[PDB]
């Protein structure tokens, strides 16, 4: 009656939260560990800390198809979390090795690919979305049941820096505001994305569906967010409004993923049913409001 | 209540010291240099310290006055380098200029550079420390278990061998194997202990003075399997560097230490991790 979950990418920013959420939810949790992590002091100490909490380590490589199928047949569900900072420009596409291994094994009840972000296929008029769309097309062709978890703006990347580029912590005097800071955004603590992911991966209501992560009180414009900050610090920030016009679309150096969120409005340009939204399907997840999220920075 | 500034608090050894200081009750400070603000792993780490009670001090190593400013906020400075050992000299000159530091522990937790390229560097740092007048403690004398024990002292890996193990020599050369968290804990009990001021403290928990063969058979008792041993002579050992002094010349226990200078006897309430227990997580 307990679900066996394999987390692929268990040592990344988002991967490690999913490993810990799956353990906190009672899942028998398996963590893919590649051959090349036996020389990496922080990856070994990280992987073996999951073991202390009950996880299991299964070694396999992505280049080695039999070790991948040998790996996914020890589990019921596969979650991939393969984007950001310990990954590469194309390691989303490496999930096609996983889909081809999952189909050969036949036992997989669900596959949750690396999707935690803007819903691609809402992005036909803008590549990250093409790699994620190609991984979905392979999932669906192979007949693997899926959940896509989408719709979130990572708080460590857009909230803790007041949506400032160039930094991950609040600025001391200035803040650039995009447009009129009037575009609604969905700032979410990545731990909440991970907890929602671990509650949904075996919920029968979400099989072969998309699950939007939009906890209501954290739907917030950028100026509403920096006003949660200004209030906490008691200090009003100097605000340069940046117009849609001012367009780095040319050969300086970076994204313009920012333009999709803070100008297009594309995280909140589509109402969500309460049968498609994570805060509503899992109301027991006391998600982190952004006034509490930011307090750690004062 | 001692205040402690931990320089290098995001390294593998620094981060254990920050947590050991906070656990002992010290008022622990960690530097956050300006290069940190784009690095997500350092940022998660640093603010995970704030959540446990530590305070961050913004400063940079190329701006002398913020280091001076940073060491004035605190009584004791512990450096732990893993990120370059000679940047402790800039630290030494700021600690001179601020004059308020009761004690400096420089980055030294490996093997003692008086037996003794990183030791010309550790000794240059010591001579700056003692030229400058700064009361000091040198915590030395240990093989970190994550580099020499979990792998049963195999090179190229950090997890134990499946079926073949290499034995250096007869494997009857005594080595000292210490969990790095006990190095951090000892480092936290010692930084303000009146007896270790201007002394050198040896981390040599007696039950973890082991030959490589004795360690390989702590593993053989846990698993109940015998590994295939290939004995590798001194001369066959050819391309650390450091493996040859530790395992063929026995550098870690040429000198027998007194109970006045050794952490497990100065602090016997520290129930250090034995290798029969450190290795359990790998089965």
């Amino acid at each position: 009656e307990k679900t066996r979950v394999l987390v692929v990418g268990g040592t990344g920013t988002m991967g490690r939260r999913i490993v810990r959420a799956c353990l906190a939810e009672g899942h028998e949790t398996y963590v893919l560990q590649q051959p090349e992590t036996r020389v990496d002091i922080e990856k070994v100490q990280l992987l073996y800390s999951y073991k202390r909490l009950g996880a299991r380590l299964i070694e396999a490589s992505f280049s080695d198809h039999q070790s991948l199928v040998s790996a996914v047949k020890q589990v019921d569900i596969v979650v991939a979390a393969m984007s950001g900072v310990h990954f590469r420009s194309h390691s989303i596409l490496v999930q096609l090795k996983l889909v081809e291994a999952i189909k050969e094994a036949g036992n997989i009840k669900r596959f949750l690919p690396s999707e935690f972000g803007m819903d691609p296929s809402r992005m036909g008029h803008a590549e990250t979305f093409d790699q994620k769309l190609e991984v979905r097309n392979a999932i669906e062709a192979a007949g693997i049941p899926h959940t896509y978890v989408v719709g979130a703006c990572f708080a460590a990347y857009f909230a803790g820096n007041l949506s400032q580029m160039g930094t991950l912590i609040p600025p001391k005097k200035k803040v650039n505001i995009y447009g009129d800071g009037n575009v609604k955004v969905v700032y979410v603590d990545e731990d909440d994305i991970a907890e929602y992911t671990a509650k949904t991966l075996d919920d029968p209501r979400t099989i072969n569906k998309t699950v939007y992560v939009r906890p209501t009180e954290n739907v917030l414009t950028q100026m509403e967010l920096v006003q949660i900050w200004e209030k906490l610090t008691g200090k009003e920030l100097e605000k340069t409004n940046i117009s849609a016009n001012d367009f780095l679309a040319d050969i300086e150096d970076k994204l313009g993923h920012f333009y999709h969120i803070f100008y297009e409005g594309c995280l909140t340009d589509h109402e969500v049913g309460d049968d498609e939204e994570a805060s509503k399907l899992y109301p027991d997840v006391k998600y982190t409001r952004m006034d509490e999220y930011l307090k750690i920075f004062l």
